[PDB]
């Protein structure tokens, strides 16, 4: 009797067993996910491939994970938010001999040593040889920390909006070092994950933080791209008067016609810094206010300060810098109600009165609420996100970058997405899951608009 | 004094057109924006447009912003249902030649648009062309090519408009260069969907009275016009299902709410009455298609929908429902002018008091129009600033008089930059009293974007 | 040779006998009353003055009611909601019907006048069908004698009930009378879900604004105003309710709506000081729905929104102060039952201005006025329970018994619930629905009959 | 610290319950309000109430406010599922005798109950009753009649707990007059219809994170609680169609645009599988009853449920659910608390990868308060508040003081004035911003009301 497979941290190992239950169960909501594990099962299209995985440690990623193995893939897997693992998935994970460095409530050094401990195989590089990531923390830690380990790696499969953001930042800087899919932008992710994930999951968290009756009350969401929308939507069909602030006009006129009056923290708009900028009776008003951007300090200290008290403050983008916590953290007096839940007392920095009328609730620290306060997107959600995800690794796990010459690398080197025919097939899948049948087209009817009978229906340029 | 240029149902509704028309005015922002600020500068002086589409009070503001702007126009529906006669009559009495009436004949359809082509028997000297559906364009290119030299560019409204010029474009037939106004975001997601939204269950209350919650429907097609359809219907009450060739916008539907079913077992169209699903078919109350595709509705699913079921098309052209097999088979009763019971018992006559008959609106043509007033006018306005604009830019690239190898260079079909999308979209924001947000230095920084736009990549899909 | 009617345009008459085809198959509890009673003929020597807008669903009660034996003598209650396709259908089967749209005060008074006399002189009716009260009024103040030999009134709406409990507390009611309204299947089914179906139909036939992104203030949340504020939601208007009713404020904001006020702080002192400008600055339509007076005053209507629209979907027309508009400000008709009121004075109008608000129906009844009313399927319900009420009226025949043995029968009554759901279950076959039977173990365990009623009278829905 | 009056999980606990309670406090108007207003005239001094209601952070506000009104209290949850152990440890640690945790066993369940009733082996003095239920009535009426001898009153909160007062009146065996809470509007129509839209989807998606758009729900039942169910089910995006046997209430369903259906041919249940609808059953992803009934969900429909279907009781009492069938036939495998796989394959162990399973949530107890904490603060003030005036009114009659002649003219199940109703309303309506406009004199004249209302009759169905 060894000291046994410990390659691994996670909060309690002991919750493997209900970690896969919870697994078993989400594979039944996950048809298009477990239609490739079963179709490409026996091309072991992942054999050799060892994937740095840095996405949020849920049950919903644990059959990703599965996936991947199941493919043929070896996996070192980490967190990408502090608080977004479900500690019974990152137990069942490691339970299955798969290396996971995850649990819920990380500070920012053990996030950091998580991402680490994925990276470094037994104190040396791990021969990873693909990336799968969710925000983009693990590509930057490999560039900047590791550029060695990336003249072997044959691609990166980044998730979300942002971490695409900063794929493209480096693109256009000459800074990308492997080719990399923009998994965000299949249709089967984007409007499906980042829109209708958020409507599950946005009033899941609030009530779960709060227990707010959220019916009747007055929200502000910052943002009207498919998360806003999304978290709109979720705050709207509970019965909130939902009032949306945006600085993309369409997507304003968006919110307009979905039925929102569309309003700014700022008087006619123009956040010039000082306090006389604030629309004091607008946020005065407001029981709720939710940042979904991916910008940077959408709910500031001088919008803070004039929130309604009582206030509940949170955060649906990818990072914690949508709202000034900063000046909070600097300023106010935090009371911990339950983790991931704090009262902030605006009475001043240095303790509180326990009954003070006068503060905000906090969710999660400000970091995604769905992840922090519940269990992000649903599995019949995710299932689309990840299929596009395991087909995106299997696709440049194929490519071979990391085996090219030096200048067709340059050729190589590109953010890509996904095929429309793939976003489809993957589309077919989860439609079925809920029991939908997709018409096919007669030849004269595919003839007529102009596609083929078996797709892609639209061109490349189609909105949806 | 003395204007006779024109053809419509009765000149003496033009005084109440006008009456809509300013109303109107004050529903249509962005259209209204552009007049102001581009009135001094003049940019369709010299322009000539043949304009074909919908002769509604909308499409007077449109019209009467072109000509505000210098341009001098010859009119046309482009529906022989779609015309509203007070705005058609408003028009022609502003001195505007238009050849429009409700319920034209398919003859006076072709008619009214060769008026617009010919001035006093002979070729008139068009140099630009607006189209809603591309039959316009087409009798250009088939009957007029001579005209084509010395037009600028066309101006495309809908999404079947731009198909068939694209089809033109990859078979080396397009004649003169092309904006797809459709595609802006302030068209696409704004008429197609949220249009709809608002005239679909419209033109329905008028045509039928019907009580709308609690009842079946079957929205064929889930695109823009079949998303804002199917919310036409749900937002009523409806138990809507929705069909679909597109896996993506049937994953769409489910997600939004919608059971996605399909006419045949298991989707599988073989065109025999074996294949209809005629249990779900005989569920149905209330069908609409919405997919610019032929015979979405076709004459076995029409022999088993439920009886009195209300059959209606909100696609561009009628042939998305197999009414020529109706017209063929089964007798025709009107009820009152574009609603018919189209009963099933045989093509002779029929019993007055027969329970097996259809309800059809708008003779299968566009029921929104066809059957109430089309898209509202604070609707329209985001379309028709993206008309002006696209007419204001193909007229000043000038491409007919252009040499052949630059001609060569600039023949496509293009959209409007987004940065003009954006400038209409904020005007109408500005409409409903919405505030957008401008955002500071360093968040522009922050998310690659200038403080006045645009703000999204032109692959962004909103 | 029939004269007995007066219509705008018989040659209507074939167009509202496609209509009438039409809504028979829209409704079934009608319908279905029509074939339960055909036989029986419960209503043979039955002659009904009935004064209820004479639209084609009244066209159905009407046939209805001749079909079970009744003679008919037939007005609209409202000067706009005729149907004249409707009336010219009714009038061409030999019913004696008088009603137009359109219809001037003074007509409207003859027109009811035309159902009471016959020949001349008064009819020899003996049942009342009333929508409003405004009939019943008249034979109360005028023909008090003719009420003699009248059976029963059956009252249509929320309204006229009240009018009617006036006259009970007041000891001034004078035959036997049947409330309609309070059925579940009229009360809810006509006035919240009618209300929902044609408020925004009306609206869109009146002026086509697009309401998705606009601001609308509901005054009321009752059954009417609940009707009204889904419509516009519905729609994706922004919608904001006004009430004086604590527990219908509740309501209101439980359904997702913010609840305001016209005048700061809700108190109506009648000051121009008081109007909340900024709220009503913002506001493009108001909808009052409350059966009240003035609840969208001078004041509020100085300060409205340029450009908004205003209208009534309760029963009379002093909801809004359009006297006040009538006396101060330009009306410029856009066609009918649509006017731009120019706020700029009374004497004319520029054809541009820009300071103008848009009266519907010139405040009368929106739905009815600038559309067609409920819906066929939705009134059914009502016009059901009223079938059911003549019926019970008519058999029970109070003019025919003793003098003050008819004081145990001198109520406003409702119908048994067993009637309200025997209806209610005719109107779900109609949309298809499969009601379930109780075991009788499930039924022992919640303490009703299997067949029903299963809620006690106290039970609110 | 001497005070050991109590049970709860873990009194280590109050800390926390103690936050969660000052912040429902400022979600509970109208109960503060009622503390602030009557705390100087102290008009429950004397009291002694024994209370059976879910022992969560609102009770836990509740309990507070009779207590800061003058009672004193001896308190257990109405349900083994409900209780949130903070709230009761909370209590607990106040000093006030409290006998509930989260995950009683039935026996438990009955000892709390008896916890309450008996103080130190004896009869407590108790003389007024709060009840949810009928639980603890019941037990007063068939154990303790020489207690009831001293009680004033039982304020009885829920529709099933009103329905056994009834019964007992109607019976003779009432011993106590009652105030039916459940009957106030601000209840009623705030608690069982807007408590359950909240909370339903609340304790699925905490129970299962299953996607619910898209999905097949049938909900049993369109009573209030039915109503507020389909309405937490059909904003998430299912399709969701209704059961009922009164016919007005699948009329307001059909109306409310719900598709109204049967699980029985025909609504026909004659007991065998013949007569079950397996095509509708096989499409249900999830079930939930509302009725207060008995098998409305029976062991043939559970046979005939679509594979992996979420079933969950959102009703008083868990025999809504047959459970009993399915722990008699059925393999039952916890995922995690209150939420239990159930395995059709058999009575003997099961495949871990069986997929033939249903999923049973809080073991068929009402799973609002299971799954999740039930209804919200802001909703639970408005039955709150009527409890503690139901409450002050009962114990003020001081109805086991009276002469039996006196006794005999008060024995009955009565309602709060509406006036009463409106004043919790008025106070609900301000915590949420709204301002309620006062009638003018001539309009309360015009429509037959004082300015302070009541504003409807009793008649009125709201
Ligand atoms: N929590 C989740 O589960 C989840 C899921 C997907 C994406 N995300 C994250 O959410 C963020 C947004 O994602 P998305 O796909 O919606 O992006 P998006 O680009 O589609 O939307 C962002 C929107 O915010 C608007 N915006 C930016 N700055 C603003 C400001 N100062 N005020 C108001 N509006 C402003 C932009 O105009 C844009 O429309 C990203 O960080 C993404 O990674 C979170
Ligand atoms: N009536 C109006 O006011 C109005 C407004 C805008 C556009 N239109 C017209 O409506 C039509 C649709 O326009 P759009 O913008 O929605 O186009 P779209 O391409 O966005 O949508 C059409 C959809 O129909 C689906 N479809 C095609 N064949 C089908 C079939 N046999 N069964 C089921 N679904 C099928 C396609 O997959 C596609 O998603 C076009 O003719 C367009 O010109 C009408
Ligand atoms: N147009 C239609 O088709 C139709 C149908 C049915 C009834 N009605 C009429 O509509 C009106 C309302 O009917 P109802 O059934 O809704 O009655 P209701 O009593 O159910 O509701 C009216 C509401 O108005 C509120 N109210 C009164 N004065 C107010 C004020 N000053 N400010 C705000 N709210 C105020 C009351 O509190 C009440 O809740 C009546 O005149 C009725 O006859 C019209
Ligand atoms: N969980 C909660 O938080 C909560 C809140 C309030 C009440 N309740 C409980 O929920 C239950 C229902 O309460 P309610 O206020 O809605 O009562 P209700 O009387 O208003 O409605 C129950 C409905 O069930 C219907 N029904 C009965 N048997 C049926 C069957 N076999 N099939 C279909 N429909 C059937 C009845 O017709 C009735 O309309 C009661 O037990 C009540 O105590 C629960
Ligand atoms: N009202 C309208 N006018 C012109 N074109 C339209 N297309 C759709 N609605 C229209
Ligand atoms: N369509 C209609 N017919 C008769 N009375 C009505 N009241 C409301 N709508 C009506
Ligand atoms: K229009
Ligand atoms: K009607
Ligand atoms: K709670």
């Amino acid at each position: 009797t060894p000291a046994g497979f410990t390659d691994y941290k996670v909060a309690d190992i002991t919750l493997a067993a209900w970690g896969r239950r919870e697994l078993i169960i989400a594979e039944s909501e996950m048809p298009a996910l477990m239609g490739l594990r079963r179709k490409y099962a026996g091309q072991q299209p992942l054999k050799g491939a060892k994937i740095l995985g840095c996405i949020h440690m849920t049950i919903q990623t644990g059959v990703l994970i599965e996936t991947l193995v199941a493919l043929g893939a070896e996996v070192r897997w980490s967190s990408c938010n502090i608080f977004s693992t479900q500690d019974q998935a990152a137990a069942a994970i490691a339970a299955a001999g798969i290396p996971v460095f995850a649990w819920k409530g990380e500070t920012e050094e053990e996030y950091e040593w998580c991402i680490e401990q994925t990276i470094l195989k037994d104190g040396q590089p791990w021969d990873a040889n693909m990336v799968l990531d969710d925000g983009g923390d693990l590509t930057e830690i490999l560039h900047k920390k590791y550029p060695q380990m990336l003249e072997r790696i044959h691609g990166i499969t980044e998730e979300t909006t942002t971490g695409v953001h900063r794929l493209l930042d480096m693109l256009k800087n000459g800074t990308l070092k492997v080719p990399a899919i923009n998994v965000n932008d299949s249709v089967t992710k984007s409007k499906n994950d980042n829109k209708y994930g958020c409507r599950h999951s946005l009033n899941d968290a609030i009530k779960r933080g709060t227990d707010h009756l959220l019916s009747g009350k007055q929200a502000l969401v910052i943002g009207y791209g498919d998360v806003g929308k999304g978290s709109s939507q979720s705050l709207r069909q509970e019965g909130m008067i939902v009032k949306v602030a945006e600085v993309d006009p369409i997507c304003a006129m968006q919110a307009c016609m979905d039925g929102f009056e569309v309003v700014s923290p700022y008087k006619n708009g123009i956040n010039d810094g000082t306090e006389a900028s604030i629309d004091a009776a607008l946020l005065g008003k407001i029981d709720l206010i939710v940042t979904t951007t991916g910008n940077v300090n959408v709910c500031d200290a001088n919008m803070l300060k004039a929130l309604k008290k009582r206030a509940v403050v949170c955060n649906i983008g990818h990072f914690d810098n949508e709202i000034d916590t900063a000046f909070m953290r600097k300023n106010w007096a935090w009371e911990e109600v339950k983790p991931q839940v704090h009262k902030i007392h605006r009475t001043g920095k240095d303790g509180f009165d326990a009954h003070n009328d006068d503060y905000l609730i906090l969710l999660a620290e400000g970091r995604l609420v769905n992840l922090g306060n519940a269990t992000g997107h649903p599995s019949r959600i995710m299932d689309g996100s990840f299929a596009n995800q395991v087909l995106a690794q299997i696709h440049l796990f194929e490519q071979k970058y990391a085996d090219l010459p030096a200048a067709e690398k340059a050729k190589r080197l590109s953010v890509e997405v996904l095929p429309k025919k793939l976003d489809e097939e993957v589309a077919l899948e989860m439609v079925k899951g809920f029991g939908g049948v997709v018409t096919q087209l007669t030849p004269k009817q595919a003839e007529y608009i102009g596609v083929s009978v078996e797709g892609p229906f639209k061109p490349d340029t189609y909105r949806y």
